[PDB]
């Protein structure tokens, strides 16, 4: 009879299918920097080639003393060593470079090739080339020119010929692609970066700072998004994407702060900018995903038994059934209200590990 209303003691986090995209040890897991995250043996020879399943927005190669890009050919037969750049020779043209346009026709009897997106289109088309190896070249789609080039080389960097992985503004429209990247890298992989949001951790029903993190000065978006990808996972051993992959950018105090533990979630601030290595190095999504709180507590709610989940933030304030006044929060663009005077079963440990407290661990 008696209807009722309680806390749920059961620990969720409402951000756990937005947030799949940005684990990038599970979704890309290869080397960003460097990826180098395959073994190939070419008949008896030994080899290291690109593996990361996400697309690399903005990197290219740079060639230390040189105005050859990395997009030119390789130097062919005779003629000076690295006069050229990285990719696939002469041939007859028919392979490399190659439009859209070009792959369109090539491809346009193929029912699925043609259900591709662009870069996926072109990524399908590079690894094609090798005949019984796992050798096949990676790609880069310049998305201005809509071109698709092959690299002959797979090397990234060679430093201390001479060269090294960096995003530059002559870069910003090229998109780096290892021979397993996903065709649908639209839903699964970064892209743009996150306006009116920073990365934090889910600790018990609230989005916190990760409180250790690596401050660097970055002048602006561009700046910070080259910083974290100079930190990001580097197979130059294998990073399995494991790295500095992830930073967020104060744009107010222009501060790129570098983190190496996946985001679990986003915070609410309109100074902040959320990158990681592998997102584009302009491209920025301003609107913030405000209903999510609002949706998790009123699908848990649809005598009574209502059990609240364990959501201390929302934009309906009243929701949350705080037993004090939920704060404001000043920065929020969603304006979102949070009740800190509940009970929290979960904290932030050093290297920024999320545990149980000690008085819950039995159960859970």
């Amino acid at each position: 009879s008696i209807p009722t209303v309680e806390r749920s003691t059961r620990m969720s986090n409402p951000w756990k299918a937005f947030m799949e995209k940005y684990d990038i040890e599970r979704t890309h897991s290869s080397g960003v920097r460097v990826d180098l995250g395959e073994d190939a043996e070419v008949e008896n020879a030994k080899y290291r080639i690109p593996a990361g399943r996400c697309p690399v927005f903005g990197k290219g190669i740079v060639i230390e003393n040189s105005d050859v890009s990395f997009l030119r050919p390789v130097a062919t037969g005779d003629q000076k060593l690295k006069d050229g750049g990285f990719a696939f020779p002469n041939a007859n043209d028919h392979i490399s470079p190659m439009t859209l346009a070009n792959l369109k026709e090539r491809y346009k009897d193929n029912v699925e090739m043609m259900k591709l997106n662009d870069i996926a289109l072109c990524r399908t088309h590079a690894a094609s080339f090798v005949q019984n190896s796992n050798y096949r070249h990676p790609a880069v789609y310049d998305e201005k020119e809509k071109t698709c080039h092959m690299l002959y080389l797979s090397a990234q960097e060679n430093m201390g010929f001479c060269f090294k992985p960096d995003k530059d503004e002559s870069f910003e429209n090229l998109v780096y692609l290892s021979k397993n990247v996903r065709n649908d890298w639209d839903k699964k992989c970064p892209r743009k970066n996150l306006g009116n949001a920073k990365f934090g951790l889910w600790v018990d029903g609230n989005c916190e700072e990760i409180p250790y993190v690596k401050e660097v000065e970055a002048e602006d978006l561009r700046e910070c998004n080259r910083i974290v990808f100079g930190a990001s996972a580097s197979d130059q051993f294998k990073s399995k994407g494991r790295g500095f992959n992830w930073a967020n950018f104060d744009s107010v105090k222009k501060k790129c702060y570098i983190f190496n533990t996946k985001p679990t979630c986003l915070i609410n601030d309109k100074n902040f900018i959320a990158t990681t290595a592998l997102s584009h190095p302009q491209e920025v999504d301003l609107e913030f995903p405000c209903s999510i709180y609002k949706d998790e507590i009123e699908r848990e709610i649809k005598g009574e038994r209502i059990v609240l989940p364990r959501i201390f933030i929302s934009n309906d304030k009243e929701s949350i059934k705080c037993p004090c006044e939920p704060e404001r929060i000043s920065q929020s663009t969603c304006n979102f209200y949070v009740c800190n005077c509940v009970e929290k079963r979960a904290e932030i440990k050093e290297n920024n590990q999320v545990v149980i407290k000690e008085e819950f661990r039995d159960y859970y």
